């Protein structure tokens, strides 16, 4: 909250004022991802950063720390044995995937970098190797399997292994600079840093309407039925807002916020910042092959505060008095995970990342009608599983938030046991669909005890004998719940 967050993190001062003038104007929590010092002495410098291509991080020490590098040894791959090859393996694979605007270049760097470790009391520089026909910077580190070797007058690492001593990737190479890709911007050498990242977004409610257009806003006022009328934010936001469109440029966002992020993106041009797209993509959990949780989350709110979280246990509640426990916004990243168990699209990440273990699972490439059923009915879990997580539920009360917010809940079970209610599946999946069945009975739980119902989930279960409809079996449920 404030200091605690612009001394520990070490992003760029100045762009954080920048990013500060737009949430006090269109009033918006922008969520970060912290990043080190030593990539932010090039955010500073005005490089521009990569894509999506390859997904190296930034490394903890180094001159080239904060780069997304020719070998990943000077990279996050730092002490593994087969992800630095295999992770050398990927950005030699984005030559061949991304070509177009990937090149072949030394990194970009000055001659003061070699300084920048100095003053932090990390790397040790020993002995002077000459070669080239000049006196010559050979440098250590912590590590003795790798060195660095930057040059008197040049810019160019021109490291090496030890050549009395082994590689522990298992190559062998002499001094060599790093041949990291470059941003063929213009011509214009721009290699490519691991990327200034985001981990949430979050305007006001009150900016919804004035972004997207409210010609059909006129139409929901217009609406004598209340629990209809939120069909009027549910039908007009799903054409607006989750159609995404996920790539490799500027971020996952759909077109009433694509428009907006480069608005946060163009105040640090005028304030330090000279080289761009310095934000390429979007959250921590927007590693589109797994997701990575963290600890430690950094945002700025609408007044302009730095507000630093420790644990996601604070966060969590960080989201239930801020993000949905408040009149704002839900705009999330799309047995003890008290608040959020993964998403639809995880769950269905998690659908295909245990049937390619073995083949047995619930529906496969045959031609039953109830392999295809059993599609047609995880077709209604994901469609209910998202207005779980979904912010058209404060515009009434929040009774009216945790109502709907376990309705899904109580509507997916049953379809759950529709789905479990089949022939002897294999237990890839079934016992999977058991670890689906335990946590949705432990969310509605405490849901239910925050709330004043008193009500056993079991016991309500048995109640709601929904057939199809929800235009009276919400509404028995709202009469068993409300009204108290």
């Amino acid at each position: 909250k404030g200091e605690k967050a612009l001394k520990a993190s070490g992003l760029v001062p100045e762009h954080a004022d920048a990013f500060k003038k737009i949430a006090r104007e269109l009033n918006t929590y922008i969520l970060f991802r912290p990043v080190n010092k030593l990539a932010t002495n090039l955010i500073k410098s005005g490089v521009a950063t990569k894509g999506l291509n390859v997904h190296g991080k930034s490394s903890d020490w180094g001159p080239v720390a904060g780069y997304i590098p020719f070998d990943q040894d000077l990279s996050k791959k730092h002490g593994q044995q087969l992800a630095v090859e295999k992770g050398n393996l990927e950005n030699k694979k984005s030559i061949t995937e991304h070509e177009g605007e990937i090149g072949k270049i030394p990194l970009k760097l000055d001659h003061l970098r070699i300084e920048e470790l100095k003053e932090n009391g990390i790397i040790l520089k020993g002995k002077k190797e000459i070669d080239n026909g000049k006196k010559y910077y050979l440098l250590e580190s912590n590590n003795q399997v790798y060195e660095f070797r930057i040059s008197d007058e040049n810019n160019e690492v021109q490291y090496k292994t030890k050549e009395g001593k082994i590689t522990v990737l298992g190559e062998k190479f002499n001094w060599r600079n790093i041949e990291v890709m470059a941003k063929n911007v213009e011509g214009v050498l721009k290699p490519l840093t691991a990327d200034y990242d985001l981990f949430a977004l979050a305007p006001s409610l009150t900016e919804i309407k004035k972004q997207i257009p409210q010609k059909e806003w006129d139409k929901v006022v217009n609406t004598p039925n209340s629990l209809e009328k939120q069909k009027g934010v549910t039908n007009l936001l799903i054409k607006y807002g989750i159609e995404r469109k996920p790539d490799s440029t500027k971020g996952t966002l759909s077109n009433w916020q694509k428009q907006m992020l480069d608005r946060l993106n163009e105040a640090v041009k005028y304030t330090g910042y000279t080289g761009g797209d310095v934000v390429n993509h979007g959250t921590e959990q927007d590693n589109e092959e797994f997701p990575e949780k963290d600890n430690e989350i950094f945002i700025i709110n609408p007044e302009g505060e730095f507000i630093l979280t420790k644990n996601w246990e604070m966060t969590g509640r960080f989201i239930e008095k801020n993000i949905t426990g408040k009149d704002y916004l839900y705009y999330f990243n799309r047995k003890a995970k008290i608040n959020t168990i993964p998403t639809s699209a995880e769950f269905i990440k998690n659908l295909s990342s245990i049937r390619r273990s073995s083949n047995v699972g619930v529906y496969k490439d045959s031609g039953d009608k109830d392999e295809f059923a059993k599609k047609e009915s995880v077709k209604k879990i994901a469609g209910y599983l998202s207005d779980y997580y979904n912010s058209a539920n404060h515009i009434f009360s929040q009774e009216k938030k945790r109502k709907i917010s376990i309705f899904r809940g109580i509507q997916a079970y049953n379809e759950i046991e529709n789905v479990l209610k089949s022939k002897q599946i294999a237990p890839e999946y079934k016992n999977y669909f058991q670890y689906l069945k335990e946590r949705i009975t432990n969310q509605v739980q405490l849901l239910l005890t925050h709330q004043k119902s008193n009500i056993e989930f079991k016991l309500l279960y048995k109640q709601l004998n929904f057939t199809e409809n929800e235009t009276d079996n919400f509404e028995v449920f709202q009469k068993i719940i409300d009204e108290k």
